């Protein structure tokens, strides 16, 4: 067998079936003979490339499969990496590499000191020394992103390699089965859950890592039996809870202060799957108050270690919840009491402020649907107006990194096929990876793209006006027409100048058979 | 608080308190005010130094703390790094920083790019960005080492920190307490229970983290309760196992064919707590021989990812292996036979063959002796000779680097003051780290180096012979006089050039007080 | 032709003539056939190998290539490598991988992410994607050492590589001539001319690159020329100027105050192959002092940047030197006046001032001989004391890494057959790379090492007292016999507790046939 045809029968056996990618010469003799039962997706860049197979890994809660072209298709998948680190999202992201015997003089197209590149943003990066160990390699790449804590690989590969004889002894790779679905032994659980039941004031506080292993029914059960409320930690990159249970308390504010302030008076804090914190702007105080001591749960040793404050265990968050979950005592205390509704901001006949967008959103909305956000500066809003009753409802670039949300949001309608996706997406933020709007076009992947068109960057006013900057060039874009921009792509194209015609864009384009992408105009900050 | 009153109660609450060190300018404001409940163990050079706290952390199932000069400092240790890799010590690894305002210029002393230098053999490297940053980089520092699977780290500060005032919120820091001691599933464990029950002829496999659990009496019940024949992986780091129980069948070669071979027949092949697997020698196969299934048990995920064949799970060793041997059936199989006594090698009034030292040793050793090996060319019959009965009762240097066994072998000796250490140690592999010598001498660290004297770096000489390779020049170490080098480090010598002398010269250092060097002259080759 | 005969010819056409090294199993395949017109130098560590063969390039001024055991090999030398960084030395370090077979597996003695190991100590680090690509990276290695500014570079080779077929294209190798020997344009040069010819009263610092070029003949035509005082750059690694010679002002103080205040007065400072500047002790104040300018030639674009002051010109030392030397005018002002020799301090009947030591070298030591320093409390008065006429009579460790003198005063040694080598290093330094005087003994390589005995690291007993640090611990090394260490490796030993034996002792030294050692007992500090 070629090392070709020994690769994607490595790839089928692991349960990879999708190419995201955006091609090149080194590529092709990997992408040539394309088996028949893969299908490829492309985008027009490769922010688009990787963004797109971030939401596909992320819904799918499962390794995705990129193929970009050397050093510069790399390199403009960066950015992008960036936020799948944050997230762990499972991703192995290939390259090609040029022929063996050019990469000395440094052909065009050689990636030179390529397993440095994507360096720090990956799990893991390689090159491999022979033609015969790229399916080992791999395997390596496909286990490696999958294990806990999971997160981008990187793998580069001389094209010349693709048409080479395999190694027979390959085959052994096909069906290893790896797991990481670990938990805490039984003697120190014990002692855990003894902890947590002799709380007279627990809270609980989950991270995106509850969302990525499907744990959040158990979190639903283990915050009913504590009595406890549950919080969102800052920076949300998914949604870890149903937004209208009773315990949830929403998003924590990312701040050091604020988050000790709003733990006062609980003495034990349980955060399962988030790092211990996110926090973004510098708010310095106390990490904790007295009387308040914290235990982590999270998948990652980066991030047990780098907590300033707690005890920590590293596990599998789907193990440890469930585990929780059913060990835990019914707590005698009473259940909290849900959140009021958020107040209706008054709203005249004109530009819409983002709180009636929310509001008109979650009335419209089907019950399952999925949100994206990358509208800067209304995320807090966002989170306070829609109910998200179920799993994989909410994305949110885990680095900050602008250019996620619309790809991500193609990635997750594919995943998602039957769960309508709105990506909720500034006017600044669209701009980022503009161009995979085609391939939601090209495939019929029937995202909702709700450009939040307000002239400016907001949070960087915002945020501004909190480190008292004045004179700050560079924070407005003005003269960008987003129904153009859609027209372009092959994106049908609505507009919302006021409510009437939002609801009306809203109707057509729930209804629509195709991706839509409504220019919202609202108020400037 | 300053920044070093800070760290200094940081250390002594996470269990540190031993300094093992080669003092420098840099580190002048870290090592002053020395806490007078803290120890300090000078080398006289770096890879002495690492060397020395790798043993100890080995020995002790606890991290070490290293204290090292700059770049210089840092880059003499780098070769004992990379069996501080291998063997996944828990070694906490700083060196001191020129004062912030001389970094730019680069002035002398200045590690520059430091946190790159130790790369790609550390868990976790770093220099901070300021000096009330300090304290959470220790604490990171200590928990990155100490998490599975355990490792090295590095951390750089500029000498200037020290002084600095320590933020009081550094105080959530010292009590952390993060744990990695998990194992897998029910679910899961029952499936992989169920399979071992249900092997009929299943082989055991222990590499070296076995040993660094402590989970060698657990592996011990479960080879009794499986019937199972119990092999430790090849190049073996550590001793995993006692070698003279009826199922032990001693260490495998490094060869891939030479595996397959020998786990013929074996249904169920389940390794524990090793790479899949570290060979050696070229000895290209089949990695399994049909019939042959393997399941591993890691606690890397690198060795998870990277195995050519087989399953894999990957947990706490420690957590597993109690697991394990107390849920798995009791078999009806026979028990296993214990290998045979190994023959008497005949042996004349001259030089020692290799085996009559080990016979001899094993003769007159204490029952609790702990043995190094750094004789490379008689590894093969150490193992067969020495009756280890106890953990923790063998090093060899995980990467190969030589150097590893002389410095520790003296940090074994202080973690295990009431067990006697005996290195075993080659004339060309004595010279590496010969300096170490003297810290036994000045603490009196009562350890026991044996020099095999057989003039040549044996053990190259034989691969010459497999590598047909003629011609090669630099085999040869004559002239090196053994008992001068001790005597210029103050340690006491003696000579042993027949059986009569080995004997003499080995009652003679096990009744002595203190570290004692016996030069043997061993047959060439 | 195979790889490994190709190799050899392209390093015999490139002048390549020794290998230094200390050999593995990765090497094997490469070392056999060893070519007979070439030489194996064999010492027992590597940080030993890389001093000898860093000596003999400093000396010779021409590359030294040398061969190293895998990760392992690579990192004993680090330390090394940090000095050879400082200095410039063109040092070609090459290292054996595992064969590309077990690379994926990770087998015993693969180098992981080989070329990621020795930086940011190197110029340019790779490993080969192919065997017949070996060739042409030893091509690159060898430039890369050799063009200005010269560094060490470092290669890795699977071991499998050696005996595969070269491309027949490899020829074009062979005979590559590779310039860097370049001046600056016309124009710009009569500009630095005319302001040198203009100055009211220059000054002229030297550092080591002046000396590596052989640029010191012409930097003494140059400064007579100026009229002008010549230092040289602190923390010195060579010597650029004839210390007797009359402009000749000695080493600078290595601080940032000391220098702008001795350099106060002088409207321009020409400073010629050093680095601006290689400050130690932290020194605050003016980097300058009004009315001073200055102006760098350095070979090194990474010195020119991080300059904190004055103008900068990149090139070739050798060809600028030259070209300033045979361009300036004769300046009518006076010559300056020739230093008053030093002092003669006070001496008793008993154990040695460091400044008898030096004036008693001074007075019994060819006017050709070569010293090495690493004797670190100690420095200012050598240089003071001993008149070194010619180039190349100067070694100290570069970046102060301590075990470089010792074997380093072995590889200048044999670079210099007929100028008697000169090594003063102090107890703590002999010992970090003692196993180097076994090679002095083997190949009898005649230097002279004098151990300065005082009992403790004193030049850390300074800098605790300006650094004001009590209660340090490991400052002091007792207990070492250097005499009994010397008969260890067989090298001749003597012992000097006073003048009438020191001056005894050099005697026979100097008449010696082979190395010697002399344990000198010199003062406590
Ligand atoms: C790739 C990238 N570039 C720049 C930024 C900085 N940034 C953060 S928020 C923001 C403004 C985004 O504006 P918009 O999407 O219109 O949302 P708004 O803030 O107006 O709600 C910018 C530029 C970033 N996070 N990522
Ligand atoms: C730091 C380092 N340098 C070189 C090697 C390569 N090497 C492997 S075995 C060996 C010979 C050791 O000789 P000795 O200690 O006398 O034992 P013998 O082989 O004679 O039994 C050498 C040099 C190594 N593993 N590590
Ligand atoms: C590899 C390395 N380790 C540690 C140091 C720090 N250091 C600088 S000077 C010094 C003392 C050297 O003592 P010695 O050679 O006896 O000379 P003395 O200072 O007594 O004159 C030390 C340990 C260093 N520069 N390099
Ligand atoms: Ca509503
Ligand atoms: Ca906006
Ligand atoms: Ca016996
Ligand atoms: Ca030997
Ligand atoms: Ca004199
Ligand atoms: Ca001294
Ligand atoms: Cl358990
Ligand atoms: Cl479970
Ligand atoms: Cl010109
Ligand atoms: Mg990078
Ligand atoms: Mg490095």
């Amino acid at each position: 067998a070629s090392v070709h045809g020994t690769t994607y029968e490595l790839l089928r056996r692991q349960g990879i079936d999708t190419v995201f990618g955006n091609p090149g010469t080194n590529e092709l003799p990997f992408l040539k003979d394309f088996p028949e039962d893969f299908r490829y997706i492309l985008a027009l860049q490769e922010a688009c490339v990787v963004g797109i197979a971030d939401g596909y890994a992320q819904a799918s809660r499962k390794p995705a499969f990129i193929n970009l072209h050397s050093a510069a298709g790399t390199g403009n998948a960066m950015g992008a990496l960036s936020n799948a680190w944050n997230s762990h999202s499972p991703l192995i992201v290939t390259a090609g590499q040029q022929t063996r015997a050019m990469i000395g003089v440094e052909a065009l197209l050689t990636n030179v000191d390529a397993a440095n590149l994507p360096r720090p943003l990956v799990k893991w990066s390689y090159e491999p020394a022979s033609a015969a160990e790229v399916p080992h390699a791999m395997s390596r790449a496909i286990h490696m992103a999958s294990m806990a804590p999971q997160g981008p690989v990187y793998l580069s590969v001389p094209y010349d390699d693709w048409d080479k004889d395999a190694d027979p002894q390959s085959h052994h790779l096909f069906d290893r089965h790896v797991s990481s679905s670990v938990r805490l032994n039984d003697q120190d659980l014990d002692i855990l859950v003894k902890a947590l039941n002799s709380a007279s004031n627990p809270a609980i506080v989950l991270g995106p890592d509850v969302d990525a292993a499907n744990a959040n029914a158990d979190c639903v059960m283990l915050a009913e039996r504590l009595k406890a409320p549950v919080w969102v930690a800052p920076s949300a990159p998914r949604c870890p809870f149903p937004t209208r249970h009773p315990c949830f308390r929403g998003l924590m504010p990312a701040g050091i202060a604020a988050i000790s302030q709003l733990l006062e008076g609980h003495d034990v804090v349980l955060v399962i799957g988030a790092p211990v914190f996110r926090y973004h702007q510098y708010d310095p105080g106390q990490y904790l108050k007295p009387g308040t001591r914290l235990i982590s749960v999270t998948c990652d040793p980066l991030e047990a270690a780098r907590a300033p404050m707690g005890d920590a265990i590293v596990a599998d968050i789907g193990a440890m919840a469930s585990a929780l979950a059913n060990l835990v005592e019914e707590s005698s205390r009473q259940l909290p009491t849900a959140a009021p509704e958020p107040a209706k901001v008054d709203q005249d006949a004109g530009r819409l402020h983002p709180e009636t967008v929310f509001d008109t959103l979650n009335d419209m909305a089907p019950e399952n649907a999925i949100y994206l956000n990358e509208s800067t500066s209304t995320t807090a809003q966002m989170w306070q107006r829609l109910n998200m009753r179920n799993p994989g409802s909410y994305y949110f670039c885990a680095a900050g990194g602008l250019g996620f949300a619309l790809p991500a949001a193609i990635g997750v309608q594919l995943a998602e096929p039957e769960r309508q996706v709105i990506a909720v997406i500034g006017d600044g933020s669209a701009n980022y990876s503009i161009s995979a709007l085609w391939t939601a076009a090209q495939y019929n992947i029937p995202t909702i793209f709700v450009i939040m068109n307000n002239g400016t960057y907001g949070a960087l006013r915002w945020f501004a006006g909190v480190l008292e900057a004045e004179n700050v060039p560079g924070l407005d874009v003005p003269g960008i027409d987003f129904r153009a921009l859609a027209k372009g792509y092959g994106v049908q194209a609505l507009k919302a100048d006021n409510l009437e015609q939002l609801k009306g864009s809203l109707q057509e384009a729930l209804s629509a058979k195709g991706p839509v992408l409504i220019e919202v105009s609202t108020v400037s900050p």
